[PDB]
DNA sequence: AGAATTCCGTTCCA
DNA sequence: TGGAACGGAATTCT
């Protein structure tokens, strides 16, 4: 209902100015319509009202930034059993919001104090582009949770994924269906051009991530999958906000703690 | 102690 | 519907 051409060219004047970087070679398509099949470049996907369910801007990130976090990640990552880490608050299994595990240790301390407050405003350059329905949204969330995740998203994940790992949650297709709210997605460490691409299954469409690349789209509505890579090491933070940030309640500690206060309050 | 297993609890889907 | 799934443990075995 809306000319893709002129929308394109919206997107672009928008991302051109506050990025500043030229994108080339430019696409958009609607999300009923046939999906590139390889993405290497500047992406979008709209809905009929216009909307943006998916962004896709190849290094906007500072190399020193990128390179910075990863070697500081890859040192943190190396003493870690799980392959997976979060800061900010998790609802998961309960009916609150907790604090996560990770958060008090040197994973979640990094993302949260240092990581995050820089991230944060690559993440209001992006919204601010892309999705004003977003950003709107997440500004009214409580306070507390801004003041933890030191972000505008209140959850943030870190996914560590080293070659030949198919234990991994993000190498199985799958959707995130708690998220109220498209994530916003960073990328770090070093793997080649041709693997490590997010793909999204129904769509088949291959999105093709390198280092300092973000990448914004519904992790609920389009099942996706991250594919295997032979060499590298491949790490990433994803933005994310779910349902019970607004719905379940707060009680600023962590699971097990927040458990017994959920019940006392009963 | 340091392994394997069960548990609390929410949400979904083949 | 059983059981896996962006958690995080406590029990229960060797
Ligand atoms: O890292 C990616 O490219 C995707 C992450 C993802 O799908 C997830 O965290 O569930
Ligand atoms: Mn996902």
């Amino acid at each position: 209902m809306i000319n893709k051409k002129s929308l394109l060219q919206n997107l672009l004047s928008k991302c051109k100015t506050t990025f500043q970087q030229s994108f080339t070679n430019a696409n958009i398509t609607l999300k009923d319509e046939k999906w590139l099949k390889n993405v290497r470049t500047a992406y979008f996907v709209c809905d009929h009202d216009g909307s943006v369910e998916l962004a896709y801007l190849p290094n906007v990130l500072p190399k020193e930034l990128v390179e910075e976090f990863t070697e500081k990640f890859e040192s943190i990552q190396t003493g870690r059993k799980k392959d997976t880490g979060y800061s900010g608050i998790l609802d998961n299994s309960m009916p609150f919001n907790y604090v996560t595990a990770d958060l008090s240790q040197e994973l979640g301390q990094y993302l949260s104090e240092i990581v995050n407050p820089q991230i944060n405003y690559y993440i209001s350059k992006l919204l601010t582009c892309v999705s004003s329905r977003t950003i709107n949204y997440l500004v009214s969330l409580n306070d507390s949770y801004y003041a933890l995740n030191n972000c505008l998203y209140p959850s943030t994940a870190f996914n560590s994924l080293k070659p030949s790992n198919d234990g991994h949650r993000i190498r199985k297709p799958h959707k995130d269906n708690l998220d109220i709210t498209p994530s916003s997605l960073f990328y770090f460490g070093n793997f080649q051009n041709t693997e490590g691409y997010l793909e999204l299954t129904d769509k088949n469409c291959k999105v093709f991530v390198q280092p300092g690349d973000v990448l914004f789209f519904k992790g609920n509505e389009y099942k996706h999958v991250v594919a295997n890579i032979t060499s590298g090491w491949r790490i990433g933070l994803v933005y994310f906000a779910h349902k019970g940030s607004k719905t379940k309640p707060y009680y600023e500690d962590t699971q097990k703690n927040s458990l017994k206060i959920h019940k006392e309050t009963k």
